[PDB]
């Protein structure tokens, strides 16, 4: 799809079985959802916000479905305000910005 | 153009006669530069994202080329740890997501 900026750009994702809202972020190196729960053990990160730095629970090799399209990435835990999916996944899902 | 995702989508920026780099960032609703001098009112305003809020100035009607497309708008200032160019100007050029 091609998706305008007039508002956020909110989709579905699916993810342990459950939909949840997420923001395709192209200023995001990362994708970070609120707490909830992974399998598997995680390591420790430090990701940068606009306001300073919070510590996350890293997850990796997870399987995450955006907008319909399937990945198997890292995925990021922790106090955001909003579940964000960062570049990691939208490469995966083949998103550009156009212009 | 069509700008990747496998990098920071990083791109120049032309305002108040200045050359900067900015990072086209879908997730933002605003435009938020670090310190730098504008003309005209300003008023305060507080933005948040992760690790919290920051105090900035808020400037209306403020004229940005971007990658070589004008744009007018709002421009936030103040201690961003990058420059970002958001919503609020990236549809302005047209900008758009696509997958
Ligand atoms: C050390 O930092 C780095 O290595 N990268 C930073 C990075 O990618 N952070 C990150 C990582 C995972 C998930 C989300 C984010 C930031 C979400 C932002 C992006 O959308 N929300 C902005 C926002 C949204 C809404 C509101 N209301 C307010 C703010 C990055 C940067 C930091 C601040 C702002 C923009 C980019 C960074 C890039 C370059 C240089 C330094 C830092
Ligand atoms: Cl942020
Ligand atoms: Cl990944
Ligand atoms: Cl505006
Ligand atoms: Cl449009």
């Amino acid at each position: 799809p091609q998706i305008t900026l007039w508002q956020r750009p909110l989709v579905t994702i699916k993810i342990g079985g459950q939909l949840k809202e997420a923001l395709l972020d192209t200023g995001a190196d990362d994708t970070v959802l609120e707490e909830m729960n992974l399998p598997g053990r995680w390591k420790p990160k430090m990701i940068g916000g606009i306001g300073g730095f919070i510590k996350v629970r890293q997850y990796d090799q997870i399987l995450i479905e955006i907008c319909g399209h399937k990945a198997i990435g890292t995925v990021l835990v922790g106090p955001t305000p909003v579940n964000i999916i960062g570049r990691n996944l939208l490469t995966q899902i083949g998103c550009t910005l156009n212009f």
